């Protein structure tokens, strides 16, 4: 087949997928990217379609196959490559990218794709300065003038590293990265399994981190890490966070919580870490989310938020043992969203779980005693 991997077993094991793996990151399950839209694998846009259905029919028709929106890494190179392809013709059709193109070595190359797919061919044909200092050989001089520049500032760490490409002609730049995550996950991963971070490894990232391991804040950094599961850090969550969240250190993980936390003030970006929490917390061999679990959660999420949580503790703690379901979770947010300060528009026929009928029934003497 035309797209085997086997048939760049000639190259380098680095090459500019690996380069955009550690630059941009890569998904193997659709997502939907900034503008909402369906994506998968390095960036590849699959639909401007709303239907999750449409973006899966698109995935099997460039992948070969019935994926359900699930694929592995190689199919994602593949994918990746014919996106290389295209964004390589563009280049070879542009004045002003063309000669510089064709003058530089394969190393160099990369580096000048991976500045078309961040900013595109005219936001790189802009750099007409540095773009003739690299015709000219001059890297030094084309580092340090990249380094002048606002893409400098909307992305250090990966622009850093894509002008060292451009300094050096080697993939320096890449295999440091590799190793410095390689070295910091090591710190934390559990002696007796190395693909995960175990319960002592979180203590001692929270330690490093001056985080509280209780506070909030731990569980807003697991949300942006897309952890699966309470008391474990997979391999790939810690790569794959470090990764979206440009950080190969813990200094500049540090730098990033109070961003992390600022993104909550949004009410979308909220629920989305609030419904997060469900499936975090849960236990992954259960169906539904224990009791005393929820409340934990609920106490340390919606403190401050849900003006009856006061209320809402003193009436689950006489309720019997029972598993609360997602969707009993997600609404809770819309009824605190909603809710009069007296309850006085809650609507019975609105479908709402039992378990909020009842509460807003037992909650009656407490409001009546206050009005008193
Ligand atoms: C802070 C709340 N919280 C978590 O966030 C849990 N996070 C995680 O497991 C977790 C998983 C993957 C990656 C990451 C990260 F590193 F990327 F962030 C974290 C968990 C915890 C365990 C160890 C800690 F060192 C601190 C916190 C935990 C436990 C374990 N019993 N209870 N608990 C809790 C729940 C409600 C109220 C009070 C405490 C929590």
């Amino acid at each position: 087949h035309s797209q085997d991997l086997e048939n760049l077993y000639f190259q380098g094991s680095m090459n500019i997928f690996e380069m955009l793996r550690i630059d941009e990151g890569l998904r193997l399950k659709i997502y939907k990217d900034t503008e909402g839209y369906y994506t998968i694998g390095i960036g590849h846009l699959l639909t401007k379609s709303p239907s999750l259905n449409a973006a899966k029919s698109e995935l099997d028709k460039a992948i070969g196959r019935n994926t359900n929106g699930v694929i592995t890494k190689d199919e994602a190179e593949k994918l990746f490559n014919q996106d290389v392809d295209a964004a390589v013709r563009g280049i070879l059709r542009n004045a002003k990218l063309k000669p510089v193109y064709d003058s530089l070595d394969a190393v160099r190359r990369a580096a000048l794709i991976n500045m078309v797919f961040q900013m595109g061919e005219t936001g790189v044909a802009g750099f007409t300065n540095s773009l003739r200092m690299l015709q000219q050989k001059r890297w030094d001089e084309a580092a340090v003038n990249l380094a002048k520049s606002r893409w400098y500032n909307q992305t250090p760490n990966r622009t850093k590293r894509v002008i060292t490409t451009f300094r050096t002609g080697t993939w320096d730049a890449y295999k440091n990265l590799r190793k410095k995550l390689e070295q910091l996950y090591n710190r934390y991963k559990d002696p007796q399994d190395e693909n995960k971070i175990g319960i002592d490894g979180i203590q001692q990232f929270c330690d490093d981190l001056a985080l509280d391991p209780a506070s909030i804040s731990v569980l807003i950094i697991a949300w942006k890490f897309r952890a699966a599961t309470q008391c474990e850090f997979s391999k790939q969550e810690f790569m794959d966070g470090m990764t979206e969240l440009g950080c190969d250190s813990i200094e500049k993980l540090k730098a990033q919580i109070p961003k992390m936390e600022q993104e909550l003030k949004e009410p979308g970006r909220f629920k989305d870490f609030y419904q997060f929490t469900f499936n975090f917390a849960k236990n992954p061999g259960q169906k539904g989310l224990d009791l005393e679990m929820a409340i934990a959660y609920w106490n340390l999420v919606l403190n401050g938020r849900f003006k009856f949580l006061d209320l809402w503790n003193k009436f689950l703690l006489e309720h019997h043992k029972r598993s609360i379901p997602k969707d009993t979770w997600n609404l809770l947010l819309d009824f605190s969203t909603m809710i009069a300060d007296d309850m006085s528009n809650y609507d019975e026929e609105g479908a709402w779980p039992v378990l909020i009928d009842d509460f807003v029934e037992f909650a009656r003497p407490q409001i009546a005693g206050t009005k008193s």
